[PDB]
């Protein structure tokens, strides 16, 4: 499971960015 809300943002996106995705 699940990195689309873990380091998803920590890479080079915001906490909302992944939101629209995952």
């Amino acid at each position: 499971g699940h990195a689309c809300y873990r380091n998803c943002w920590r890479e080079g996106n915001d906490e909302e960015t992944c939101k629209e995705r995952c």
